[PDB]
């Protein structure tokens, strides 16, 4: 009866209980599917194995995708104990701080733009790889990406670079592996928050223009990504591939501000 | 348990058994929604009306969208028996067919270009303006679009130039309807061998095409895009409005043929 009953996985990416990665896991779960959960580092496996089994899931395995032998390990141990997966979820991103603030152009290094590269995308290329030869009958593989990509959004810089490299990835994946009945989408996210308010510094006033100007008049939570995530991972998307689905609450189709506040800026910062 | 128990949705398009509009009814009655139609035409009564038994309705109206009397005495109906809607599914596309065949340019006239943004574009705003005033606490409306519209096809001509006034108009109402709780999306479908989809000239071809060369390698069926709407008409998809969701196999991502198509091609047809 469940959307997902029957069906096993793989979800990289969670690191708490306010994770994208977590709302994903917690729908899946709730819609029947079995679930295998990587982690980064001891310490975060000690948040991660109690969330895990809140879901009813003892499979949690460490991974650093920086470091391909623990990829490896990973779908080999998948492999052992499954002897195959039905989806996973890619939910990672990183890029240095600090040239996540200022121009674009004034703070990217080098340094720091392989390293998100490799992080933030190729590491879907590379899961998805592994999980290919795992998915014999079919599958669905998932993951998470911004409007950055395509629009320029202030201080996300070489990540909208990423996330941009990552959409490719997704086309490229789903044009290869469609014919095996392996669908390949990425949601790509709106801003959330699961704490209160819109929070501090420049980051409050990007998240709150668009809490303001989205047309729900609200910013998504991680049930909506999770029940999105549920979708395209479920046989309710059968005939979707190579999509970069907006669960943004619409912001992404708008241009300007409401007219009350395009209004308030005219007459604050003229013409 | 099933994703739309309680809700109760009007259904426009249905034309016999092989309509999108009957795949989605399908998938909608089978998570619980309750159901009313419409059917154009005297004739299409008799066909419509046992469709809508099969899935436990006998709320059926005529209603021809060119006559905007007819509109209003349905949403009259279903404010008299309901009170109030929660969807609605806009499934009705119509262009001549002597101006579907040949160049866009030589065949095009002004009476056909104005008659098929009425029936295939306008009339979606027409319904969803009569739906806002029905759905009080939110709800969800859904149109049905095709890859024409920002892409070119042969022979698709008006069609696909009325398609991308559609795509705009789910823009512009999601944006005006969002702060109330409705969410407006489409779907775009691949191609399905319906009735109207046989106006095109040469529909063999241009469908195998899309066969050939989709990433999935198969076109998509009237189960898959009503599976797709009982996402976006669920509160499943509780964050996403004003979305063009691509339901085609993935074959709008591609570029080109497979290799070996292109291979052949080159060969049959030179340099
Ligand atoms: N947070 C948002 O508002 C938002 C919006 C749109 C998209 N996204 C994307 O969603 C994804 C999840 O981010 P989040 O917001 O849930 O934050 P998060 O901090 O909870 O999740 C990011 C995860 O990536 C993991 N990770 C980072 N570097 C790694 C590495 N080298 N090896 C393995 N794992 C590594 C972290 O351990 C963490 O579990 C990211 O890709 C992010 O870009 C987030
Ligand atoms: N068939 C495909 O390949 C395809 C692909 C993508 C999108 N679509 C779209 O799906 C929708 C449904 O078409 P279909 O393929 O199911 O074909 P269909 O022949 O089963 O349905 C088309 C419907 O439009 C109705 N219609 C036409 N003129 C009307 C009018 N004046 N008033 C009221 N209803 C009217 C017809 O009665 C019929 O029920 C259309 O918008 C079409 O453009 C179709």
């Amino acid at each position: 009866e469940g959307l997902m009953q029957g069906k096993r996985g793989l979800i990289m990416g969670v690191a708490n209980n306010h994770s994208l990665a977590w709302g994903i896991a917690k729908q899946l779960a709730a819609q029947g599917a079995e679930l295998a959960f990587t982690y980064q580092g001891d310490a975060l496996g000690k948040r991660v194995k109690p969330l895990a089994e809140q879901v009813g899931s003892d499979f949690v395995l460490p991974c650093d995708v920086e470091d391909i032998a623990t990829v490896d390990a990973v779908f080999e141990e998948i492999e052992k104990k499954w002897g195959g997966l039905d989806f996973l979820v890619h939910a990672i991103g990183f890029s240095d701080k600090t040239e996540l603030k200022g121009r674009y152009a004034d703070v990217t290094t080098r340094e720091n733009f392989s390293r998100t590269m490799v992080i933030s995308a190729y590491s879907f290329t590379e899961v998805a790889q592994r999980a290919e030869k795992l998915m014999k009958d079919g599958g669905s593989i998932l993951t998470l990406t911004y409007g950055g990509s395509t629009r320029t959004i202030p201080n996300y810089n070489v990540m909208g670079v990423a996330k941009a490299a990552l959409e490719a990835m997704v086309r490229y994946l789903a044009a290869d592996y469609g014919p095996q009945g392996i669908r390949v989408n990425a949601i790509s996210a709106g801003p959330v928050r699961t704490l209160a308010g819109a929070g501090i510094g420049d980051a409050r006033a990007i998240f709150s223009y668009q809490r303001r100007n989205s047309p729900l008049r609200r910013t998504v939570d991680i049930d909506d990504v999770g029940k999105s995530a549920v979708y395209l991972l479920s046989d309710l998307s059968s005939g979707v591939t190579g999509e970069i689905h907006f669960v943004d609450s619409g912001y992404n189709i708008v241009s300007m501000p409401t007219l009350e506040e395009l209004k308030s800026s005219d007459s604050e910062r003229g013409e």
